[PDB]
């Protein structure tokens, strides 16, 4: 999809002109910096998602430039959501940057401003709704989507700071059913049902056994992909700092689930710390207990797990929607 | 009202038991900590504006216990309206108190994770709307108000962030065009057009040359309240500190249209800075050019304005509804 994706980019002009649209005039100019700065120089994924499923959910005689047009419209609401997300988590992590790039907020002449220009992130994506979608027939069911897509990522993120919070090394906390509720709200919900509920929605298909068919594959999904995310922090070849931020990664929940009562020590002196040598020593007690070996095994017996949700849940949508995800997750 | 006042209050434990109803516990337990803190202590004359503009609008013999409820559930989500903006306003203007307590995010332990907070508060708008309203023929009207009353407050805000930046006095800035435009964007639209329309929708009156009507009346009213509150500021008997905070006062707008050369600069030398004598100087400079005496001449050409509106566009509505109004902001 290098193809796809410079087609939905190349459609951004568009959706900044339609946005920034007399008093006002200066408001709208920093909403054309906040955009500009902040929906651009991802990889664009989950946008995409919605382009791509759409067309493969639609009858052919069907996909009319309007259409299509839509469907790159609600693709980049996506990409809305997902940057409204992004501007704020970075405020309230204190990041320095992002997508390689400074974080907004810590722009000179930003700063806390960015929560309002996260605000209007958000707002944009209804704004872009009404423009496009208000005739159609799926309009009230994706102001919904996105209205729940927003509450499940923002519930998530309660629960991950209060079980994460900075400078509070608490392993208690770190349980697997909290790992796996953490993934379902905070990341799963949005990046992965939002971006297959809303074409589906788009393509006809409203009703409520269907969505959860979807969901129940998709769900598994973003746990299969956070969890991958977590072993490759530490493990990737590219540095990744999960384990100097205290993060309720997979890795801890695992080593967590493994140490005998020495080794849960050389975790509770060790995790959440900055000094480079305490990091290396916690890396050590992972190796130590084979969890590269784990996650291994987990990705085989998830990807085994995914095939047989496809099989009993994707009908009578085409399983190609759910295996050009897993092609690209796994 | 002290008696209306009371009864929507008490209704608020119902929103809150309904809003927080397995491992997401902690963090549902957190949304309650959140609205308890935020959504009460003020004077809840948005959300009471609800609930009396629907009595006066509705057919007596179609207030069922079932109306009245939502009245009062759509009145709760303007309060959590209010809730959003102030607890994201209070970060970003770094205030300390609001409401006679701590701000919100300057509790030990909150923070930052306040603007997290923040946007649940703005969620459960949604949420209440759904569970209350889903049935109901207004829905979707009244989504798209709380959604478009957001972004229009977003954007005042914005202009405003502009026009009084913190920390770097510009006068040039400080325009009645400028002026008028923050309120209306900012205020005018949230605090009287928001809550009035909500209850015209509920009430079955879904005309855009009706809500135009109204709006007319009760953007004017919202341009009276801010003055109105720009002045007492500075002159009300209780302190207030627009002048140490560069902000753009109906007061400083109305300064600098009759000041001199030589008066500018008394301006451009003691505005917006912290020194009590310096303060002391501005109002003195005020008191100078009559100021107090411009803002009586103001509120009576205002009121009779006010009541030539209502003469004007509040028909077929009762005019009794904006005329309460005006006797509450009068
Ligand atoms: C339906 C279909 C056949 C689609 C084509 C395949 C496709 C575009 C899959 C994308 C899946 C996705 C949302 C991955 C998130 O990864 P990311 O690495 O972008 O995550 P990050 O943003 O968190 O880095
Ligand atoms: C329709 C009708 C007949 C209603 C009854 C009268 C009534 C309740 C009017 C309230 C008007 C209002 C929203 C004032 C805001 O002032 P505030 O001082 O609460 O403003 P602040 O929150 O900014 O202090």
């Amino acid at each position: 999809y290098a193809q796809e994706k410079q087609d939905f980019v190349q459609h951004f002009s568009q959706i900044v002109r339609v946005l920034t649209e007399p008093e006002i005039g200066d408001a709208i100019a920093r909403l054309k910096e906040v955009l500009e700065y902040n929906a651009i120089g991802g990889k664009y994924n989950r946008g995409l998602t919605v382009v791509v499923a759409f067309r493969e959910l639609v009858e052919p005689r069907k996909q009319d430039a309007d259409s299509l047009q839509r469907a790159w419209t609600v693709g980049w609401c996506v990409e809305l959501l997902q940057a409204f997300f992004l501007v704020a988590d970075d405020i309230m992590d204190s990041s320095l940057t992002r997508r390689g790039q400074i974080c907004w907020y810590q722009k000179p002449g930003v700063g806390l401003d960015a929560i309002n220009d996260a605000n209007l992130l958000e707002a944009c994506i209804y704004r872009l709704l009404k423009l496009y979608c208000r005739e159609q027939p799926y309009y009230l069911n994706l102001i919904e989507l996105f209205l729940q897509s927003s509450y499940q990522t923002e519930i998530g993120q309660t629960l991950d700071l209060l079980t994460a919070p900075q400078g509070n090394v608490d392993l208690v906390r770190f349980t697997e059913k909290r790992y796996k509720s953490i993934v379902k709200y905070k990341t799963a919900f949005y990046s992965f049902y939002l971006p297959i509920a809303a074409a589906m929605y788009m393509a006809g298909i409203d009703g409520e056994k269907e969505h959860a068919n979807a969901k129940k594959i998709l769900l598994e999904m973003g746990e299969f992909f956070q969890i991958q995310d977590d072993y490759l922090d530490l493990f990737g070849d590219p540095i990744g700092t999960d384990i100097q931020d205290n993060k309720c990664s997979w890795l801890v929940v695992q080593c967590l689930q493994r140490a005998t009562p020495e080794q849960y020590q050389i975790l509770k002196e060790n995790y959440g710390q900055k000094e480079a040598e305490k990091v290396a020593r916690v890396k050590a007690l992972y190796e130590e207990l084979d969890l590269p070996a784990v996650f291994l095994q987990y990705e085989e017996d998830s990807y085994s797990h995914i095939m047989a949700l496809i099989e009993q849940y994707a009908a009578p949508l085409p399983p190609a929607v759910f295996l050009g995800l897993a092609r690209k997750i796994y």
